[PDB]
């Protein structure tokens, strides 16, 4: 079905490899391909990711890559310390079309072949889904 561009590969190496960004947005171009939408500086915060993943309004679907931070504490140590991991997530909001969500949908597959080692996804359509407390509960 959709392609995707090379530019998403690049981009989210930057970050993986070089820690470049802190997040990126994608959407699927003219129903055939999927780029890049927003990047996001090294220093963002979550908040900022969310505007930017609904920025399209209620019609529209996004994908969205964030390196988020966390605490983390291995058995048997005295301390917590903070750790980062990437997750890859897509967001259809109830008001977007259900052509447009079934494409979003069926073509997340080729977005993560593309993106390899990203170890946690998630599917959002709502808020509730997308908050910092679901994804810290996801990364772990």
């Amino acid at each position: 079905g959709v392609t995707v561009s090379d530019v998403c590969k690049t981009t989210y190496e930057e970050i993986k490899k070089d820690k470049k960004h802190r997040y990126v947005i994608f959407y699927i171009r003219d129903e055939k391909q999927i780029d890049v939408e927003v990047i996001g500086d090294r220093n963002a915060e979550y908040d900022s990711f969310l505007e930017d993943i609904q920025k399209g309004g209620p019609g529209e679907c996004r994908y969205g890559l964030f390196d988020f931070e966390y605490m983390h504490q291995c058995q048997g140590t005295s301390e917590s310390s903070k750790k980062q991991k990437l997750f890859l997530m897509s967001w259809c909001p109830d008001t977007a079309k259900v052509k447009k969500k079934m494409l979003y949908s069926s073509s997340f597959d080729a977005l993560k072949k593309s993106l390899v080692g990203v170890q946690k996804y998630i599917q959002a359509t709502d808020l509730s889904e997308a908050s910092r407390e679901a994804v810290e509960e996801k990364l772990r």
